[PDB]
């Protein structure tokens, strides 16, 4: 089974996304902010990170920056999943090492297809 680290400050969002990921046979590890994410990332290297932008303590842009500065982290694929739209958010996220940027409210089928693109 592939392992996905799901990083979002919304418990409701994490519930929905984890449910959809598990249906595909993936195993999910959760983090409610960027700091928690990096703490868990010190322990293991997931096959994929799904990453929110707007979070307390440490936001998604900061996470992306920190992933790039470590040899162990810089190759992990990241799909940014965020309520925020606009070219600037997309450009910044990609410039900091995100693979894909997707918008909330999330379309489960489109999301899962992209996850599949990167994993299988
Ligand atoms: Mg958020």
């Amino acid at each position: 089974s592939k392992k996905v680290l799901l990083v979002d400050d919304s418990a409701v969002l994490r519930k929905i996304v984890s449910f959809n990921l598990k249906k595909e046979g993936y195993e999910v590890i959760e983090a409610e902010n960027g700091q928690i994410a990096l703490e868990k990332l010190s322990e293991f290297t997931p096959d994929l990170i799904v990453l929110d932008i707007m979070m307390p303590v440490m936001d998604g842009f900061t996470v992306l920056k920190k992933l790039q500065e470590k040899e162990e982290w810089k190759r992990i694929p990241v799909i940014v999943l965020t309520a925020k739209g606009g070219e600037e958010d997309e450009s910044l996220a990609l410039s900091l090492g995100a693979r894909k940027v997707m918008r909330k409210p999330f379309s489960p089928s489109q999301f899962i297809e992209e996850v599949k693109h990167l994993l299988n």
